[PDB]
């Protein structure tokens, strides 16, 4: 299994320039694809799980998180050099054990491939996964980390909406 898992890879061949390529799927079955560049990012919901109004909801979500993800991205570059290209990956999602009183959600980040940053969600707080210091980290983490509803909103997302749409959808599984 009872999970929603979600991938979004994020070629970047320069700050204004970005392709995506991403999916879901719940209880192991494909769901959803993310896939095309900043121009024209399309989001595609395979199985016909909520119906037209509420998926347009959850679509127009899905689009401003793109869209200040990109915003960060294009600031942390703007005040501390990233070397581009560059290609970052978010796993994020939710799961329900069967031996547990609990979810567990996670979202996951990494860099060219190797582990950048993750969230702690029941805190709602971002931690580096690198052992380097770096310049990037830092600021991305005070990004990240500020006081500001986003990282609260993020913590809603993964411990209430995800969990709220496995409960509802694994059923048509
Ligand atoms: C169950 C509903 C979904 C159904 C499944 C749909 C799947 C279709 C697409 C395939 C998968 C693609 C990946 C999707 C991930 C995004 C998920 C939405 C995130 C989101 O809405 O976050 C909002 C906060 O934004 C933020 O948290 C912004 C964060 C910005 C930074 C990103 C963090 C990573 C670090 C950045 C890298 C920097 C690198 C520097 C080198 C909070 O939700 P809401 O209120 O907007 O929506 C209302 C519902 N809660
Ligand atoms: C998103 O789609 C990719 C590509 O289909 C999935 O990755 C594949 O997963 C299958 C089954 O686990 C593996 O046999 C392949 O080796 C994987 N390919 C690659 C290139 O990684 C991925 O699991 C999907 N993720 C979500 C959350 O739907
Ligand atoms: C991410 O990976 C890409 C490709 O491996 C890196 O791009 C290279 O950057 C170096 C500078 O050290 C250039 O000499 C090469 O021309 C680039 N390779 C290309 C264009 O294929 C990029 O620097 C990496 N970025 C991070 C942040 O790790």
């Amino acid at each position: 299994l009872q999970r929603l898992h979600m991938l979004q890879i994020s070629y970047f061949r320069d700050p204004y320039h970005v392709w995506y390529q991403g999916n879901a799927s719940l209880g192991g079955h494909l769901t959803h694809v993310l896939e095309g560049p900043d121009t024209n990012t399309t989001i595609i919901q395979l199985q016909p799980l909520q119906e037209p109004e509420s998926w347009a909801r959850t679509q127009s979500g899905l689009q401003s998180y793109l869209l200040q993800f990109h915003g960060l991205v294009r600031l942390v570059h703007q005040e501390r050099t990233l070397a581009f290209p560059l290609t970052i990956r978010c796993f994020l999602g939710c799961e329900l054990p069967p031996e547990g009183s609990r979810a567990h959600v996670f979202f996951e980040v990494a860099v060219n491939g190797s582990s950048f940053v993750s969230f702690r969600p029941e805190r709602a707080l971002w931690q580096a996964d690198t052992q380097v210091t770096s310049g990037v980290v830092t600021f991305t983490l005070q990004q990240l980390n500020a006081y500001n509803r986003t990282r609260y909103e993020l913590r809603e997302f993964l411990e209430d909406t995800c969990v709220q749409y496995v409960q509802k959808h694994i059923s048509a599984e």
